[PDB]
């Protein structure tokens, strides 16, 4: 069993919530499944190349049947880096993804890692309705931290973050995703010790049965 | 009246519905006020620095009293760009944002350029019960290009580009917004036409009141 640990979190002074929780899920999976791999990818030090002109140029050619000798150093060094990513979440069994809330969603590189996740011929084929997932046998876990609370309630209509990356896992085929949020500390900052603890518990207990 | 015309599209008017309905948008605005600055923001082409370590640790040189020599030059360079992209934003009475949807979504450098133009003490405030926004009397228009059809109807959960630019807008004082869909031509491509014409039309009767 191959885990992914995709975190994106700037390695900050002030410290993080999500990552307090996402390490403790990871060494408590660890303990239970010794044997199983993890892997970490952190998207602030990970090549995650955008959807651009240069890869709209790469595309271009590979549909007129030319190859990939046929693009430039920079367009193989774009669409080269975005087949590992795609390669490397194809290969895992099981996505746990660490996030912060910022204006109401996730950091920039996480849209554009599904991007790269996100494949016609390899996590999803066209069909005469859409286009449908192609993975199988897949699990996931989100864990974001968030200033506010929105897990339930009004706000969760404004969890653009978790909301948009439930979507694309469940496009692709990933439909069996849990949550869990690390929330209110900036609403209540006095109970922001005891918020992390509860978020570290509900985390370690939910390892055991990942 | 100064209007920013946002575009996030690695493609042309030529290459792009969106960006096609775009233009006759922004060139039939242009002669109904001729007077009106307009600057393009092409945001493919736009130094637009993502949220980082770097970045953090510039906030917190200057909350710390020290000036703008504090920072490394890699800090300086990152920090100057965000100003130039806030106070651009800022200083515009419209807004016109040219948006393609790919994985249910807006390009990434969407999101960069939103977490530039919403900053403490500038585009929104603290208060005791959460932040609140700062600009005032401004209007937007959002066009988006998408595959199938997210308008109205049982998908238009899953437009999160739509929903969470609108947000972020509504969030820091932009109330009045306006919207054209440019949709369906994936899922009806032989009424693909008609699609742009009756948007580029939609666009155009919108010009004369917006
Ligand atoms: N930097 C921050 C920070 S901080 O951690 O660095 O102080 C925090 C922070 N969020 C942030 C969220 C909530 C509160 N405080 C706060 N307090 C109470 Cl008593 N109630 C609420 N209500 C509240 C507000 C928003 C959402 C949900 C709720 S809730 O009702 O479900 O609790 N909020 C506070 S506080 O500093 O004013 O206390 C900051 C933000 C930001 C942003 O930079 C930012 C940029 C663009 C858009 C939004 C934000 C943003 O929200
Ligand atoms: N590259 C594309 C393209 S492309 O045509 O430009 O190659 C198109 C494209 N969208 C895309 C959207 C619709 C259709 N076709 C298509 N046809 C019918 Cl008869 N019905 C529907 N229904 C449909 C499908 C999705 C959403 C809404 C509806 S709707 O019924 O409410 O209109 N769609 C088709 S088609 O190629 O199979 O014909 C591609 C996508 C992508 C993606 O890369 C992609 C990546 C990640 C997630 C999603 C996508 C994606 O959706
Ligand atoms: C740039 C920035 C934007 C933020 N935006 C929001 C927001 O829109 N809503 C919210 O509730 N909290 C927001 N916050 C507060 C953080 O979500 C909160 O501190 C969270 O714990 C950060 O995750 P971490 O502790 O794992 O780093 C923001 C913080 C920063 C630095
Ligand atoms: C990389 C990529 C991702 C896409 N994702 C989606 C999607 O999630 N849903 C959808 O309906 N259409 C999707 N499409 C189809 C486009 O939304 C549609 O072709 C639209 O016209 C593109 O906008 P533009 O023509 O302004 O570039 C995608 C297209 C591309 C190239």
């Amino acid at each position: 069993t191959k885990v992914l640990f995709i975190t994106a979190n700037p390695n900050s002074a002030e410290g993080s919530f999500g990552m307090a929780v996402g390490e403790a899920f990871i060494e408590a999976y660890k303990n239970e499944h010794p044997q199983d791999e993890v892997v970490t990818i952190d998207l602030f030090n990970t090549t995650v190349p955008a959807i651009d002109a240069d890869v709209f140029a790469a595309w271009g050619k590979f549909a007129a049947g030319e190859g990939f000798e046929a693009l430039t150093e920079v367009q193989q060094q774009k669409v080269a880096a975005m087949n590992t990513n795609l390669e490397t979440f194809m290969n895992a069994d099981r996505y746990v993804f660490v996030t912060p809330m910022w204006n109401f969603s996730y950091p920039p590189v996480v849209k554009a890692y599904l991007d790269n996740v996100a494949i016609a011929g390899k996590t999803f084929k066209y069909t005469e309705n859409g286009p449908v997932g192609l993975l199988e046998g897949k699990k996931a876990l989100h864990i974001q931290a968030t200033g506010g609370v929105y897990s339930e309630g009004a706000y969760a209509a404004v969890d653009f973050g978790r909301n948009h990356l439930k979507t694309v896992l469940g496009f692709v085929g990933v439909n069996d995703t849990e949550y869990i949020a690390v929330e209110g500390m900036n609403a209540n900052p006095e109970k922001a010790q005891e918020i992390k603890e509860a978020a570290i518990a509900n985390a370690r207990e939910l390892a055991k049965r990942f």
